[PDB]
């Protein structure tokens, strides 16, 4: 089993005044791990939209609620998932213009961690190591 996770007005507090938010165990590293290593198979750019080919992403997205956390943040009624990218160092994640992203760890130390964020990603928030890769998640509304 997983328990309900829950916004505290004091995430939402952090988020409005930094732009930005971290979260230690966002996502089952279970479901992390499994994803990633469905990501390192599908390779026969390859990167951009895996949800378009792996079923895990849009399962992470709506079982882990994210979709809803992020209107949430963000004080809107509704954003769904429109783009992601798999990436394996920070310097892969480019500005878009979405009403907000989430970077989401698949392994390592971090894994299972995320990054609720909009605009270009937050420099010296998160990292991970040169062994692990994340998944960058794009929602509009």
């Amino acid at each position: 089993s997983r328990m309900r996770a829950v916004l505290h007005l004091e995430h939402k507090r952090y988020f409005q005044n930094h732009g930005h938010i971290l979260f230690e165990g966002l996502a089952p590293v279970s479901d992390c791990k499994q994803l990633e290593a469905e990501l390192k198979l599908f390779l026969k750019r390859w990167r951009e939209n895996v949800h378009r080919t792996l079923p895990g992403v849009q399962m992470i997205v709506k079982r882990v609620r994210l979709d809803h956390l992020a209107a949430e943040l963000t004080h809107r009624s509704r954003v769904a998932l429109v783009r992601d990218l798999w990436v394996q160092k920070q310097e892969e994640i480019l500005f878009d213009d979405c009403d907000c992203s989430v970077l989401l760890c698949l392994s390592g130390e971090k894994a299972g961690w995320g990054l609720f964020f909009s605009g270009e990603y937050p420099q010296d928030v998160f990292d991970w190591g040169a062994g692990d890769t994340a998944i960058i998640l794009r929602f509009s509304s």
